[PDB]
C-alpha cells in the first residue's frame, strides 16, 4: 500500500552499489584470454571416470571462478557498512558467500537463449557439459541451472541485482561469524533500501511479491553452496588437483 520515497542515504547507498559493480563486472569479459585455455575432452556419455581422469575444464573454470572471487571482494569492500565490520567478520563472510555471489552475478552471462553462459565466442561459452568436465555432477548442474531461470525470470533492474548480491554477503547467519548484531544492522540497511526500491520504482506485475521471490533466492543459493562444497570435497580427492585450482580457491573451499 504505503510507498515511501527513497531517502538520500538509501539513493546513496544504490548509486554506490551499482558504481561498484560496474568496477568489478566487466560485460565483455575481456580478461578471461588471460585465464589457463579451456579444453574439452571428448565425453558424450558423460564419463565420471574420464572426468576425473582429465579435468580438462578444471584449469579454466578455476581461474575463472579465482578471478571472480577477487572481483567479489572488490564489490564487497564497497559495500556501505562493510568496512564498519571487523577484518575477522569480512573474511568469515567473504568465504561463505563468494560461491554464492558468483552464482548470482554470472546470471549477467547466463542466457535463455541456448541455456548457457555467453562470454564471448565458442571458446567463452560455457554450458552444464563443460561443468560435468570440471568434475562436478548433475546434482549440482541441474539445480544451478534451474536457479538461473529462475532469477532471469525475475527480470531484475540491475539495482536489485546489486541489492541482492550486497544482502547475500552481509548475512549475520554465516557460521563463525563474531558480530552478528552489527552484520545484521547493515543487512537490515540493504534490505530496507531493496524493499522501498521495489514498491516504489518496480511497475507491475513484475513487482508482485518480487522481494519474497529475491529472499527466496538467497535460500537456493544456500542449498547450492552446501552441494558445491560436497563435490569441491570429492574433486579434491583426485591426485593432482590442487595444480588444476589456484590458491585462493583452496582457501576459499578448502
Ligand atoms: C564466474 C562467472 C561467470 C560464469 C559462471 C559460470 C559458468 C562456468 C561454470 C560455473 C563457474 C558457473 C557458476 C558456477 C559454475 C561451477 C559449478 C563452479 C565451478 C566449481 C569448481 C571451482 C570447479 O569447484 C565449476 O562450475 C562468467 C561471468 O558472468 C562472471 C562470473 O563471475
Amino acid at each position: 500500500s504505503l510507498r515511501p520515497k527513497l531517502s538520500e542515504e538509501q539513493q546513496r547507498i544504490i548509486a554506490i552499489l551499482l558504481d561498484a559493480h560496474h568496477k568489478t563486472y566487466d560485460p565483455t569479459y575481456s580478461d578471461f584470454c588471460q585465464f589457463r585455455p579451456p579444453v574439452r575432452v571428448n565425453d558424450g556419455g558423460g564419463s565420471v571416470t574420464l572426468e576425473l581422469s582429465q579435468l580438462s575444464m578444471l584449469p579454466h573454470l578455476a581461474d575463472l571462478v579465482s578471478y571472480s572471487i577477487q572481483k567479489v571482494i572488490g564489490f564487497a569492500k564497497m559495500i556501505p557498512g562493510f568496512r564498519d565490520l571487523t577484518s575477522e567478520d569480512q573474511i568469515v563472510l567473504l568465504k561463505s558467500s563468494a560461491i554464492e555471489v558468483i552464482m548470482l552475478r554470472s546470471n549477467e552471462s547466463f542466457t535463455m537463449d541456448d541455456m548457457s553462459w555467453t562470454c564471448g565466442n565458442q571458446d567463452y561459452k560455457y554450458r552444464v557439459s563443460d561443468v560435468t568436465k570440471a568434475g562436478h555432477s548433475l546434482e549440482l548442474i541441474e539445480p544451478l541451472i534451474k536457479f538461473q531461470v529462475g532469477l532471469k525470470k525475475l527480470n531484475l533492474h540491475e539495482e536489485e541485482h546489486v541489492l541482492l548480491m550486497a544482502i547475500c554477503i552481509v548475512s549475520p547467519d554465516r557460521p563463525g561469524v563474531q558480530d552478528a548484531a552489527l552484520i545484521e544492522a547493515i543487512q537490515d540497511r540493504l534490505s530496507n533500501t531493496l524493499q522501498t526500491y521495489i514498491r516504489c520504482r518496480h511497475p507491475p506485475p513484475g513487482s508482485h511479491l518480487l522481494y519474497a521471490k529475491m529472499i527466496q533466492k538467497l535460500a537456493d543459493l544456500r542449498s547450492l553452496n552446501e552441494e558445491h562444497s560436497k563435490q569441491y570435497r570429492c574433486l579434491s580427492f583426485q591426485p593432482e588437483c590442487s595444480m588444476k585450482l589456484t590458491p585462493l580457491v583452496l582457501e576459499v573451499f578448502g
